[PDB]
């Protein structure tokens, strides 16, 4: 029997890696229907001029773009399947391209610093997209330098930090970052600048804690959280984490400078402490994590087949944080509340259906992180 | 000038391949002295009995074993330099033996599946030291099978998989294990079990991963580190490896059934997933990777010359994972708090010297991964 499109594949968020021998990006979209759907794309809204002439072609529903470019690709892709009984837009997908630039060919400048104090270097990473992964050389290629808790680089900034400078770091540093896509690895890095001591402080002090984390962070269930926490000091600090609760007893969750959380999950926000310690004192950081998550349906419409005349009940209720919006489409268009029909939140009421009612239908959950679409089609029969 | 014993050369971990023509091993001491050092080995703690109707013969330092056995000779070896002046002890250097006893002579399992079921042969592999590398044969020697994306085997248990059963597979099985020590390579093989199909079920199915990697992999900095992981699935799955980071970008590190990581760092600790997917589905399965590392040094003793009565400040800090606990040694014996000597941690200090305070001492680092030591003569001049 003929019916309306129904999406087994939606396009996907894409990252094209600028450069690469690929001369061309797809985008995924497949929906089966009766008879079979047609396609169409639309990007930031408004639909793509195809043809012979044009950079974008269809393969069965897939969209393909010919030279990718930022410039004039970059943005948000929907799908929209149609065919006699009705139309179904997708999930929307955005196209971004990733890149690292070389850092400057600048000179980088010296820092002279008394040995025993801890000392920054900043990276001052070049443009690049998206984040990156951070590591410093000593020297020359490819001399890493170590994380053995006295040198420490921050994966926010790239920046890094000696807790207690001694006169083996005597040297030329350079900042080198990493950039991860797919299975695509490009790294660069920085000139060498060169770090001298003056004369030795060896006065012990207290631990100063130098690299942090934000007051607020904000995570999606399911995601893994990092937080980093770095201090000067003499001796070389110890660091500790623990997650303040109402339990008065001693539990730690990480004795290194980063604290990583798997999988969190609504349990996990709350405020998290960061303890540098050593012989001559303490310092210590607070921030917190506050957990969100992105729409997901509880509750969806379901193909609904009704007699002319008749009153129907139609809703969705999705879950999610903050708590998302419901909004509704007939046809891959915006449905408001009208003559017959009455849109309030997540619920569709139809009052004496008739015989032109027929057609897709679709609720629309979004919030600050997210949306989700659900589709059916009426049916609504003489 | 006359000097106390200084090692130039100390024992390494030993592995005899049994069988070999050599009928007797080595193991390796030399220490610089002035007189020239006289030599004494231990092994388990108890000096070994030497003499001319014992099995042990010396050759300037280094140990000589005469027909080496495990029952007797397995163990842990230690070497003792003395000359006037002091005695120091070397590393321990454990002699174990290499063997690989052939499969049993019985008769294998035959095997009877659904052909498109994945299916899996056990190796049994005999007794044996050290691990082994595996393959298996198809019908005879030498067909092994490939690695071909459908037909897997560990290299933990040894055993065969195979993702989805096809026709071509009907034939009898063999596990072929492989030792190979130094130059040495010696490889034994199962007798045959047959694999027959039953009536073929072309159904598609989802993938299902059947050859995991642990929970938790404890790895040492600078070592290499393999994971495996493998599926059933029709069509053939195909598999996925990422690092799970707070980075919400897609990043693969690869695209076969095995992830090799090499000489990794503290930094490669962390969780990591494997994917197996087909057009019906996919499978995920996790786990640890945790990165520790063996003592080493970072400030050591040094020959020092004070004078009577004095007072001396003497101390070794090395660096490791978990953090390792150093011990001191004076003259080969274990030196503990007393009359004028405090011993706390890496720390050795002296309460006015006498004359008789002079010989060789040396600090211990040990963690549950390694030793090391440092050793220097202290000169107490009137």
């Amino acid at each position: 029997r003929s019916y309306g499109p129904v999406f087994e594949e939606q396009p996907a968020h894409t990252l094209f890696p600028e450069g690469s021998a690929e001369e061309k990006v797809t985008l995924t979209c497949r929906a089966r229907a009766n008879p079979p759907a047609t396609y169409r794309w639309k990007m930031n809204g408004t639909e793509l001029k195809m043809g012979p002439d044009s950079r974008y072609r269809l393969v069965a529903g897939d969209l393909v773009i010919s030279n990718p470019v930022k410039a004039k690709d970059a943005g948000s892709y929907q799908c929209v399947a149609t065919n006699a009984r009705g139309t179904v837009v997708s999930r929307e997908a955005s196209l971004r391209f990733g890149f690292l630039q070389e850092f400057s060919a600048e000179e980088r400048d010296p820092v002279k610093i008394t040995e025993g104090w801890g000392v920054m270097f900043t990276c001052s990473p070049p443009p690049h997209y998206p984040a990156l992964s951070y590591r410093w050389l000593l020297n020359e290629f490819p001399n890493f330098i170590p994380a053995d808790g006295r040198r420490f680089v921050s994966q926010t900034t790239g920046n890094l930090y000696i807790a207690k400078t001694e006169a083996s770091d005597l040297g030329n540093y350079s900042c080198f970052a990493t950039s991860h896509i797919d299975f695509i690895t490009k790294s660069v890095f920085s000139k060498f600048s060169q770090l001298s001591l003056a004369a030795e402080d060896a006065r012990q002090y207290a631990p100063s804690i130098k690299a942090k984390f934000p007051a607020d962070t904000y995570a999606l269930t399911g995601q893994m959280v990092t937080l980093e926490c770095f201090a000067f000091g003499n001796p070389v600090p110890q660091i500790k984490w623990r997650k303040l609760d109402g339990s008065q007893t001693s539990k730690w969750l990480s004795s290194e400078p980063l604290l990583h959380i798997q999988n969190v999950d609504f349990e996990d926000e709350g405020t998290y402490e960061c303890e540098a310690e050593n012989i001559k004192g303490r310092d210590t950081y607070q921030g917190r994590i506050i957990i969100h998550a992105q729409p997901d349906w509880l509750d969806v419409i379901t193909d609904t087949e009704a007699d002319i005349g008749s009153d129907l009940r139609w809703s969705c209720v999705a879950s999610g944080k903050p708590r998302p919006a419901v909004r509704w489409l007939r046809d891959g268009q915006p449905l408001a509340s009208q003559n017959r029909i009455e849109v309030s939140g997540g619920e569709l009421r139809f009052s004496k259906l008739v015989l032109e009612d027929s057609g897709m239908y679709q609720c629309v959950a979004e919030n600050k992180h997210g949306t989700v679409y659900a589709s059916a089609e009426l049916t609504v029969q003489a």
